[PDB]
């Protein structure tokens, strides 16, 4: 009988991290994301832990349900305990609990998840594509005159940065409607580098920005973290230009070494921008729902 938990002891947390680590080693992709792992020590989400057969042992299944749209579930069954109905049981428990509204993330959209989705009568409703390109044979930026490029100068630039971010991402669930609070939270992370946030200004109002990211724990990789062009300055080549400039900067600072990004599969403009600069699909995360 699956018991929804709102909190976990230190041992239980260690048992879930062990299950996740064991699974990544076999599957080659982590089964739940980094934020799920940060939620293990908090009381903000709900969890299912499926214990093994004998006392004193490791767990064999885990599901996290994060509140919102519908809630989002991430789950994992140990490679050695698959094809025994555990994933199906935890998934049906989440659907019953959320009235059939929650979604499920499948990192890497691996064969088992696709089949399990099929078996549960779910369909893919979102695809988040991770694209990558090598740090070699990189593009050259074309800077149109009437535009000047420089890096972020601190809080002096925040008003414009939020204005542009919020105009470009207007109506976007998570990236739109930002405030100084979101900026401060990110500037507070160890990976932040003000010189990695590139800005293009008219020659002037901010026209667009490309926030790049190098994480200390993933050597040799750079990320196009947020790219946004004010709609008043879109369709003039700035988005590509900014992405190019960021690749140059990351390649200077830095499987194979590379620049990666995550983009919604139906974001036509961004996908085209990235395709023009040589990015290709590396992996896809599919959100499954009824
Ligand atoms: C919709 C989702 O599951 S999103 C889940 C995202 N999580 C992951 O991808 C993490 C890595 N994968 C896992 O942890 C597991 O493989 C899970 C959670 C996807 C499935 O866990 P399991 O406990 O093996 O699922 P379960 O035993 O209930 O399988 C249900 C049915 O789906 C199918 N299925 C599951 N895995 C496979 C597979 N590798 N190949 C073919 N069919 C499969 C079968 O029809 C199966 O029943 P059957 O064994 O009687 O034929
Ligand atoms: C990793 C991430 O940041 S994913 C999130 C990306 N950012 C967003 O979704 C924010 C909202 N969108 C935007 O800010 C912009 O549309 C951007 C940044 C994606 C592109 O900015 P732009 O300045 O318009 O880019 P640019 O003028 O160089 O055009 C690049 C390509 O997109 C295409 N494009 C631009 N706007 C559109 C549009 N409205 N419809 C269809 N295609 C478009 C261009 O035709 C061009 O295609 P091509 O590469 O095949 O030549």
């Amino acid at each position: 009988a699956l018991d929804w938990r709102s909190a976990l002891t230190a041992d239980e947390q260690r048992s879930v991290r062990a299950l996740v680590t064991a699974t990544t080693a076999v599957d080659g992709v982590a089964p739940v994301g980094e934020q799920v792992l940060r939620e293990l020590g908090q009381q903000r989400t709900e969890h299912l832990l499926v214990a093994g057969s004998r006392p004193g042992g490791p767990i064999i299944g885990y599901l996290n349900l994060s509140p919102p749209g519908g809630a989002m579930a991430e789950l994992v069954v140990h490679p050695q305990s698959r094809r025994r109905g555990i994933g199906t049981a935890m998934a049906r428990a989440a659907l019953a609990k959320t009235a059939g509204r929650n979604q499920f993330w499948a990192h890497g959209t691996l064969d088992p998840a696709r089949a399990t989705a099929s078996a549960l009568g779910l369909v893919g409703v979102r695809e988040l594509i991770q694209m990558r390109r090598p740090l070699r044979d990189i593009p050259e930026p074309t800077i149109p005159d009437g535009v000047v490029i420089r890096t972020y100068a601190g809080t002096s630039d925040d008003a414009e940065l939020l204005r542009v971010n919020n105009a470009a991402f207007a109506g976007h669930p998570e990236q739109g409607g930002w405030t100084a609070v979101q900026l401060a939270e990110r500037r507070g992370e160890a990976w932040f580098d003000p010189d990695g946030l590139i800005l293009a200004f008219g020659d002037g109002r901010l026209l667009g920005f490309h926030w790049t990211k190098v994480h200390p724990d993933h050597p040799g990789l750079g990320e196009v973290y947020v790219l946004g062009v004010d709609p008043a300055a879109q369709r003039r080549g700035l988005g590509q230009m900014l992405t190019s400039i960021g690749i140059v900067s990351l390649a200077r600072r830095l499987v194979e070494p590379a620049v990666l990004l995550y983009v919604e599969s139906d974001n036509v403009a961004a996908v085209r921008t990235y395709q023009s600069l040589g990015f290709t699909t590396y992996s896809v995360d599919t959100a499954y729902a009824l």
